[PDB]
């Protein structure tokens, strides 16, 4: 019976629109606070969702932690610009503690980071994070942006994830990307959808560190204007079907 | 206790935010979890009855009749059907009639009832003349045969007029309802058109206030809750002739419903660039 309480908590999270998810969980623990069996079930479920979806967790003023597979370290999460691993609570979405590998990779990682921030800063400027992660050996660039119409009403989530792995170390590179976008209508929060665009582009670079970053950042800017074009024709298409189905509601014969 | 109030806050929040088409499923899941608790069974019943009243829900009555649930029909804990002269006891979770208490009929109706009867007849005629019938919900230029079981619409329509008397001032509430179903039981839309006039017999001018609510609730196989509303407030010239009074009110309703048709037929999709961030993806010209 206590087992049946678990399956429906999942269903509660399944279809709910994104802007509303935070609220419900907050109360779900308070609802089931004495049941440690479903409390551990909840801690498990939220960490996955939060990791699956690149949740932004704010730290101090003007920083963000990105919760995902790629930043996970043990059960903590890496912020590469600072040299810090963070312990977080997934339910509340806040940081609760902080405790701080080729030498050359780091400065390729950095240069991508700095031109990444410059790009987001001019054109994205609402929650907006950008970070570059480095790891048989590739670099990961990431822009996250959550827009709200007002207060807590979700307008969009933009997740743009880019990985490049090097055999040809200095002359030609492979850059793969995924842009995941979630949008909810202000007119109706039950009208919402997710779309995903994949890219696999080859880029020319030199032994120059920053041209390596600038060339990659030139590709992202263009791939992102591309997805955007697709999206604005998907919105208008949907909006237009909404109008068409709404006019079918009029019960009068149509003159 | 503290939890009882937090369980309520949660039940309220989920039923508040749920689109109409998920409410029933949502309630059922709430009962399995909290079903032994008669306080929250009753809390849920209260919340749903008010919800039902807020949405001019239709409950089928006998063959081909409907009770309409809303403030204006409320009588005690019952609901009036003004033409049959029946108070209906309803189950709000089940959306069914569970008892009826007939009113004693009057050999002679007083004058208010004569206004109500006249407004009732013109309201029904109006729907008859101007609302789509079966061949008009057809997806064709012309009325043809509907092909296959699944293909087609089920449409449920109801209208009613209610009368009350507040300190010798009269009041009439006129109401039209249509609900469209895809397949047979997927609720697609509601149309709710509601009209009040508060007036004296001697008045030659009345104020007719109205509200027209259009809600799309099925869209690309999802339950949604896309609402459009237009409110109206019209001065109408009338006389002591009761039937002409009904015709004048009905002429304004005819025009206001035409005005919404025009509005809906001139909505377009916004093609601004900031669409993702744009509060208005649907706009008029
Ligand atoms: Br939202
Ligand atoms: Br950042
Ligand atoms: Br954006
Ligand atoms: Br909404
Ligand atoms: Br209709
Ligand atoms: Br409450
Ligand atoms: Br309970
Ligand atoms: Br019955
Ligand atoms: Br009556
Ligand atoms: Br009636
Ligand atoms: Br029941
Ligand atoms: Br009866
Ligand atoms: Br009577
Ligand atoms: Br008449
Ligand atoms: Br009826
Ligand atoms: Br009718
Ligand atoms: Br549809
Ligand atoms: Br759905
Ligand atoms: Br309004
Ligand atoms: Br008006
Ligand atoms: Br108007
Ligand atoms: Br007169
Ligand atoms: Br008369
Ligand atoms: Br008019
Ligand atoms: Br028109």
């Amino acid at each position: 019976l206590l087992n049946e309480k678990k399956k429906f908590i999942r269903h509660v999270l399944s279809n709910a629109p994104p802007g509303k998810v935070f609220d419900l969980i907050s109360n779900l623990k308070t609802i089931f606070g004495s049941n440690a069996i479903i409390q551990n079930f909840i801690e498990d479920i939220i960490s996955k969702y939060n990791e699956d979806n690149y949740i932004l967790i704010p730290f101090e003023s003007d920083e963000y932690i990105i919760i995902c597979k790629e930043s996970k370290s043990g059960n903590l999460y890496l912020h590469p610009n600072l040299k810090i691993l963070a312990n977080v609570n997934h339910l509340k979405r806040k940081v609760i503690d902080t405790t701080p590998h080729p030498d050359i990779l780091e400065k390729y990682r950095v240069a991508c980071n700095n031109k990444l921030k410059e790009y987001v800063d001019i054109y994205y400027k609402v929650k907006c994070a950008s970070s570059v992660y480095a790891s048989k050996y590739n670099l990961f660039l990431l822009i996250c942006c959550d827009r709200y119409y007002l207060k807590n009403f979700h307008a969009s989530s933009w997740r743009s994830s880019w990985n490049v792995n090097f055999l040809e170390a200095d002359q030609e590179i492979i850059l793969t990307g995924t842009i995941d976008v979630v949008l909810t209508y202000f007119e109706d929060a039950n009208i919402n959808f997710k779309t995903r665009k994949v890219f696999e582009k080859r880029v020319s670079v030199t032994n120059d560190i920053e041209n390596f970053a600038s060339s990659i950042l030139s590709v992202i800017r263009e791939c992102e204007n591309d997805v955007l074009y697709d999206l604005n024709h998907l919105i208008a298409n949907t909006s237009s079907d909404l109008i068409k189905n709404t006019r079918k509601i009029i019960p009068l014969n149509a003159h």
